[PDB]
């Protein structure tokens, strides 16, 4: 389609999240960056100028999946959450986060948030290639 230019070695990604918990009420922060393609969003298929953050209107949904159009060479995933509504109390919140390739899942996790301050986590800190 248009033209190809073959050369070289790598892979595809896609990543998901999905948010349990009351995470309704909690400002949290992601990072996506793609080597050698472009980015997709979950909630429509559109494609995306990576690298590219999201912050917590966009993770106001119960989950994201975020995938690459293409050849993708690496993928990085880092975020966290605060505490600072405020000063309102509810109840904790997780994300189960997972990471898959062109074809098998190589991460496989959970993390768990809760309540308290503000504060600075790369409670995720992610990486493949």
């Amino acid at each position: 389609g248009d033209d190809d230019e073959p050369g070289g070695k790598g892979a595809m990604y896609e990543v998901t999240i999905e948010q349990s918990g009351d995470f309704r009420s909690f400002i949290k922060s992601v990072v996506v960056v793609a080597n050698g393609t472009q980015l997709k969003d979950g909630a429509t298929g559109e494609s995306l100028a990576s690298p590219v953050i999201l912050s917590d209107e966009e993770l106001a949904v119960e989950k994201v999946t975020l995938s690459t159009t293409g050849k993708a060479i690496e993928f990085a995933v880092s975020g966290g959450v605060v505490d600072g509504e405020d000063g309102v109390v509810n109840e904790p919140m997780q994300w189960v986060v997972t990471v898959y390739k062109n074809g098998k899942e190589i991460e496989k996790k959970s993390l768990v948030f809760r309540d308290g301050k503000e504060i600075s986590t790369d409670d995720l800190n992610l990486y493949y290639n």
